[PDB]
């Protein structure tokens, strides 16, 4: 679980979406398994605008943050799960590191700041959502 929380906004994974999030949409995009709802408070997290290569992770099946190299945002076949089928994620990124379905939501960020959040992974393989192009994020 997690969220990034920048402005009037919350962007959580959208398979994980609550209906409170659902019933204060603002965007949402299943090929990315993103989904954006409206906040009354304000949020603390900024996001990064780069192109950054290099970051960490929080990993909630390990209470630890890990620092890795991720590739840049792509069309990846992803996998068939027994919870899930076969599909193109879009504008995801990829790293070796821990992950388990749980721990989808945890932030990668850079220098800059928040970069995406966790959405798939496996044998040692970790994807990130990731959020930099999103320049709405900052405003309205
Ligand atoms: C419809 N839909 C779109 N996206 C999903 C979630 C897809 N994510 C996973 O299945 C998953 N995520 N992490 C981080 C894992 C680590 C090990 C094994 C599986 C996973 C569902
Ligand atoms: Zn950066």
């Amino acid at each position: 679980s997690g969220a990034i929380y920048v402005g009037n906004y919350r962007v959580v994974n959208r398979h994980l979406a609550t209906h409170n999030d659902w019933a204060n949409l603002v965007w949402e995009d299943s090929s990315r398994d993103l989904l954006v709802s409206s906040t009354t408070a304000q949020g603390c997290d900024t996001i990064a605008r780069c192109d950054c290569q290099t970051g960490v992770y929080y990993c909630s099946s390990r209470r630890k943050h890990y620092p890795v190299s991720f590739s840049k945002p792509s069309l990846i076949f992803v996998e068939a799960s027994e919870y899930y089928p076969a599909r193109y994620q879009s504008h995801l990124m990829l790293a070796v590191g821990h992950s388990e379905p749980g721990d989808c939501g945890g932030i990668l960020r850079c220098q800059h700041g928040v970069v995406g959040i966790v959405s798939t992974g496996g044998n040692g393989l970790v994807g990130f959502a990731d959020v930099r192009d999103l320049l709405w994020l900052d405003e309205e």
